[PDB]
């Protein structure tokens, strides 16, 4: 198969416009391709040797380089490239030029092995060798293959074409027309390598694709999830079931090991292993099994407390120049969320709940690889409860996840059975105060012991009082519960503070002191709390329509507390229906 056939596709692909065109001409130039080096072929044609995820060198040289080497092909001094280089402005163009200006024709075989040692070559003979070797090219060129083999090296080539406009190509060229697609696309994201795909389509036909499973060492296409805002029309959508993730703010990290070499491929599946030989070393560690394909976060750590810090901090991480230095300042831990294959075993056909179980049961209990923080939702208030502790540490959200047969792992699709709730909840709970405790409620039951249950207060810095708001009982953590006990215990008082006005009376008062973030969807008119009283309506306050605990304000005094004329504010504002 000679290069020309390449070179003619590149340019008839500058002057079409029609995305039909595009197919046709792609589908002709596979198809006429020779099909043992299909597997080259498919990257050639978007500009590439090979595929992102193998993490090999960019082909690339300095442009004076580049000058050098088209001036060692066409026999023309540097000069004279150069200045023809001024005028023209594409040195594609200017061999072309060059070349047209003065017997076996260039296979696609040689220019990728040898465009493939331009790529690979480093160290100190390397500058010289990449020129002598383009220059041979070059040479062997002819002119418009010349011009393409610049634009090649130089990542010039602006074809804007990916490897699905190729999928679909080989769909067309190979397998028999669109019909074609589902197979081919199916296959490609288990497995995301179009030359591996096209390489099967070609030798194998077809048909052999239907069975197709990953490859460990060839990422599977991430599955996406859909988003939803409403917690109850995800959970109607799961069945009213769901396994409910907390949705980190790092690298979507796919981590593959065979035999012994770990491979991570970042959400671009990328290959990032070598950012990570911190992530390697816990994989290698913490993971039992021989062989598998599994998916985690990734997430900056502080130092000193270990909190999570947001994804820039993994971009300021990249940039350090020092690895070691690096991961001192910037530590990782690793949240791992699917397997999708287990020593030899394809798992992304299996439920959710099975490949969940296999992947926390090969972690050994440590302090930096861990299964994502997440519940079993069996219920709209799980989820919500969960979706407000995520965000209280700061979080994305959560994602929410189908459980049971149909909870597959769909490589590269975008569905339902995955569901992202975001912060962008901005809708039903719109309210976020910072209220005083002015007492607490025991629980009931065997919880009857506990406080488990905040009445809140709000500063009314006119009358320097603290006037009940709400009483709060959701959004406390088992260990924030537990605390509230010996926290309240410590300012117990007797009597009412003389600065409290509550009309509704706690279980026990307590020293106006300790101020919480409070949220609820909004603010309502009670008879039952002293805020703003008799203000919008007579014998009544206002309160916190469905209050949930997000934090303790440590850094706030009670008299720093949301306002009363805020509760005003806040409920004046509110649609007048």
């Amino acid at each position: 198969m000679e290069f020309k056939v390449i070179a003619e596709y590149f340019d008839k692909l500058e002057k079409i416009s029609s995305r039909l065109q595009l197919t046709a001409l792609l589908a002709d130039l596979l198809s006429k391709s020779d099909k043992t080096i299909i597997d080259k072929v498919v990257y050639i044609i978007q500009g590439k040797l090979w595929p992102d995820f193998l993490g090999y060198p960019e082909l690339g040289i300095g442009e004076k380089f580049l000058i050098k080497a088209i001036s060692i092909a066409t026999n023309t001094d540097e000069n004279s490239v150069e200045n023809l280089y001024k005028t023209i402005g594409d040195l594609g163009e200017v061999a072309r030029r060059l070349k047209s200006k003065q017997k076996e024709s260039l296979t696609v075989d040689e220019v990728y092995s040898t465009l493939s040692k331009v790529a690979l070559t480093t160290g100190e003979g390397s500058r010289d060798l990449k020129i002598r070797l383009l220059a041979g090219l070059l040479k062997k060129a002819d002119p418009l293959e010349a011009k393409f083999l610049v634009r090649f090296v130089e990542g010039r080539l602006r074809v804007g074409i990916g490897d699905a406009t190729v999928l679909d190509a080989m769909a067309i060229a190979f397998g028999g027309g669109q019909s074609a697609s589902e197979i081919i696309e199916r296959a490609y994201n288990l497995r995301a390598d179009l030359g591996n795909i096209a390489k099967i389509i070609v030798e194998k036909g077809i048909e052999a694709l239907k069975t197709l499973k990953p490859q460990v060492g060839i990422p599977i296409r991430p599955m996406l999830a859909e988003r939803l805002s409403n917690p109850e029309e995800i959970l109607k959508k799961m069945g009213g079931n769901a396994i409910v993730d907390y949705k980190y703010d790092g690298e979507r990290a796919q981590i593959h090991k065979k035999e012994d070499k770990i491979f991570i491929f970042s959400r671009r599946l990328e290959n990032i292993t070598s950012q990570y030989p911190d992530v390697v070393d816990y994989v290698s560690k913490y993971i039992e099994g021989k062989e598998f394909i599994i998916e985690g976060e990734i997430v900056a750590i502080d130092p000193e407390s270990g909190e999570m810090r947001p994804f820039q901090e993994l971009m300021h991480r990249k940039r350090k120049s020092d690895i070691y230095e690096a991961i001192k300042e910037y530590p990782v831990n690793v949240f791992l969320f699917d397997l999708m294959y287990y020593e030899d075993v394809d798992y992304t056909t299996k439920p959710l709940e099975a490949r969940r179980k296999l992947l926390e049961s090969i972690v050994k209990p440590n302090d930096y690889v861990k299964i994502a923080h997440h519940i079993q939702a069996n219920n709209v208030e799980d989820l919500k409860s969960f979706f407000y502790r995520a965000i209280s540490e700061g979080g994305e959200g959560v994602m929410v996840k189908a459980i049971g047969k149909d909870a597959i792992y769909q490589a590269g699709a975008r569905g339902w059975l995955w569901i992202k709730l975001k912060r962008d909840y901005q809708s039903e709970m719109a309210d976020t105060v910072d209220l005083v405790v002015v007492g607490g409620f025991y629980g009931k039951g065997k919880r009857g012991g506990k406080i488990s249950s905040l009445l809140m207060a709000a500063y009314n810095p006119k009358t320097d009082s603290f006037e009940s708001v709400c009483k709060v009982a959701s959004g406390f953590s088992d260990e924030q519960l537990d605390e509230l006990q010996k926290k309240l215990m410590e300012i117990k008082r007797d009597v009412k503070h003389p600065r409290v006005n509550s009309k509704m009376e706690p279980d026990i008062w307590v020293e106006p002191v300790y101020v919480a973030e409070i949220i609820g969807s909004e603010i309502t008119i009670s008879p039952l709390h002293t805020c703003c009283q008799d203000v919008v309506e007579k014998d009544a306050g206002l309160s916190i329509r469905f209050p949930r605990f997000i934090r303790w304000r440590d850094d706030k005094s009670p008299e720093d507390a949301t306002t009363t004329d805020e509760i005003l504010e806040m409920y004046n504002k509110q649609p007048k229906k």
